[PDB]
Parts: C-alpha cells; sequence; structure tokens
C-alpha cells in the first residue's frame, strides 16, 4: 500500500499533507524522514529537503512557499505539477 507514484499523481493539498505532517511534526522522526525521502522521490526536485532546511526568499513564511517551488521548479524543468481538476 504505496503512497503518491508521482508529483502528478498527488494532488496540490495531498502533496500538503506530507509537506505539512513534516513541518508541524506529525511524526517519530522517521515518519519526517520517511517523508523526506519521498520529498525528493515524487518531486525530482533535485534540492528536495534543502527547500525545507536551507530555504529561498519567497519562502519561510509557510509550507505554502514549498509548493510553490516544488509547482515553480517543475513548471520551470517542464515537469507537470500535481493534480489538475
Amino acid at each position: 500500500m504505496e503512497l503518491k507514484n508521482s508529483i502528478s499523481d498527488y494532488t496540490e493539498t495531498e502533496f500538503k499533507k506530507i509537506i505539512e505532517d513534516i513541518i508541524n511534526c506529525e511524526g517519530d522522526e522517521k515518519k519526517q524522514d520517511d517523508n523526506l525521502e519521498h520529498f525528493i522521490s515524487v518531486t525530482e526536485h533535485p534540492s528536495g529537503s534543502d527547500l525545507i532546511y536551507y530555504p529561498e526568499g519567497n519562502n519561510d513564511g509557510s509550507p505554502e512557499a514549498v509548493i510553490k517551488e516544488i509547482k515553480e521548479w517543475r513548471a520551470a524543468n517542464g515537469k507537470s505539477g500535481f493534480k489538475q481538476g
């Protein structure tokens, strides 16, 4: 029983549940590590955890700024984001 196999198998708010899970700390450290691989994995975003620990200036203010930077990185790299309804 597996997490979303891609960013585009994700939706923007399911990706929040992973991204918010960590930032809150819905976890055991290990739950947050579990995300942290996955936050590389679906995203293909090369910096991964850099967006969480060494953030931009578009970033700091909310977990939204990572969903941004996922959307933004993906679209800049010509990749699909999460779901379109």
